[PDB]
């Protein structure tokens, strides 16, 4: 029993992290085979950062200029170039310690494990979700970008995310490992801000199926809906509007605990009319929208890596 | 900027653990140097659920009754002995992978990372506080025994809790790495049952230190409090008593934040009397009781 917001183990992802250091600036690099993946933004001044032009910044950089450690042990970097956001670094030894791994890049609503690095060195690790306006609540602190966000499926592990930027609210901003911005974002000083956020639909109901099975049931009740119904009411209360694929992905958890998922959206929609009056759902007075579907089949069965 | 419940990096324990059989029970096991720790109920059968006598029970097994699977390797026993609710089982090869470790037993309110794991390979990792009642509210599935809590700080792992049960409520009960149960509890299926749980008072005000310094301050107030008078208001919502020791404990927060523990204990004070009112701190609608003081200075500023 028991249900905790529970990150991927993160060994394999710790052994592949190094500090990378450009001028005055040091941050954080994902070391896979031979290249270093870093954010562009190392080359960049205090005065580059307000209007960069990156290919020419990195024109007047020599190889030597890039001090790359892994541990204790400096790498020899042989090689540097652009992809989008992130900088490239051919170095002269692939990673003994690189997994099995993809690039992929995630959809809002999905979630990931955030391994939060300062100096190369990881310090902590959390499950994020990517919110529908492209940020994520992460928990940074000045040298953490380069940190990455991974999944695990089997053996293999996934790279979703990098961390670049801080907004003005406190929510952070970065790339997949292609360099590629979640959101409208850029990485220079200029002004910058995050969207309206709203609330991800499936992963409450996701989460409404985890209590449940854990034995919270007193928001349960004889009532059904339809999805043009709930969705209007999803609209008001500014949540993602549930499309069929989500009431298919949440198919298992329906059958393993008798509630239909428009059975339980019609729980939804009188918890957003009415709150929870006094009460809470898995230790909660709010409704937690960072479990996936998967989240919680994967946690209710026990799943390894 | 931000907080969040944040675990520590579990590469180092991921290459310790290790699957122990014995029977027909499988769990996890500690691997570290020669020695593989594993809770002793991996001896127990079905009629030994209730009295099991363990010094009888171990007697009774040779090196090879034990199974210990490291990856796909099996590694071989070459002693046993019992430390308290602990087997130690001695193998032939020492990890290659142990870190700089010892051993530490904590005390109500600590927090650490635990390491849910099943047959010897690691599920996930989150974050966890011994409650007062001598529990923690994991996230344990049957297999999950012998799943490790740990602190890592700086690159020594603090091993501090090993798992063994599951209370009737939902909680989870388990050791110290020297096999010695946090709490009452004793490793026999008889009714067992925590006791009333408590929240940990100097938690949430570290908490609330967090929230000052990222930037939030509608809860505070102009009033302050004499530390008997918040202890007289706080144990009415069952919260724990603050000794002049977390009075201290905080007071580095204090300094950073220019707000007086006692100025604290009095926004607390009208927190448990008024509720949020709509509003939420760090991103709960609850005050929030697994952040030690330790936690929030390491995660801030
Ligand atoms: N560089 C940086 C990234 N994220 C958060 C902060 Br605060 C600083
Ligand atoms: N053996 C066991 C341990 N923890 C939780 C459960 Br449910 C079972
Ligand atoms: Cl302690
Ligand atoms: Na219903």
């Amino acid at each position: 029993s028991g249900f905790r917001k529970m990150a991927f183990p993160s060994g394999k992802v710790e052994g592949c992290m190094v500090q990378v250091t450009c001028g005055t600036t040091t941050l954080n690099g994902l070391w896979l085979d031979d290249v270093v993946y870093c954010p562009r933004h190392v080359i960049c001044t205090s005065e580059d950062m307000l209007n960069p032009n990156y290919e020419d910044l990195l024109i007047r950089k020599s190889n030597h200029n890039f001090l790359v450690q892994a541990g204790n042990v400096q790498l020899r970097v042989i090689g540097h170039s652009m992809q989008n956001c992130v900088l490239k670094l051919k170095v002269d030894t692939a990673n003994p310690k690189t997994p099995k791994y993809k690039f992929v890049r995630i959809q809002p609503g999905q979630t990931f494990s955030v391994l939060a690095c300062y100096n190369g060195s990881p310090s902590g690790v959390y499950q994020c979700a990517m919110r529908p306006n492209f940020t994520i609540k992460g928990s940074f602190l000045n040298g953490s970008c380069g940190s990455v966000g991974f999944n695990i499926d089997y053996d293999c592990v996934s790279f979703c995310y990098m961390h670049h930027m801080e907004l003005p609210t406190g929510v952070h901003a970065g790339t997949d490992l292609e360099g590629n911005f979640y959101g409208p974002f850029v990485d220079r000083q200029t002004a910058q801000a995050a969207g309206t956020d709203t609330t991800i639909t499936v992963n409450v109901l996701a989460w409404l199926y985890a209590a449940v099975i854990n034995g919270d049931r007193w928001f349960l009740n004889r009532f059904t809906t339809t999805l043009n119904d709930f969705n209007l009411v999803a609209m008001k209360y500014n949540y993602e509007p549930l499309t069929q694929d989500h009431v298919d992905i949440l198919g298992p958890l329906s059958a393993q605990t008798g509630i239909a998922v428009l059975d339980m959206c019609a729980s939804l929609k009188e918890l957003l009319q009415n709150g929870m009056n006094g009460r809470t759902i898995l230790g909660s007075a709010l409704l937690e929208d960072e479990f996936t579907p998967f989240d919680v089949v994967r946690q209710c069965s026990g799943v390894t890596f």
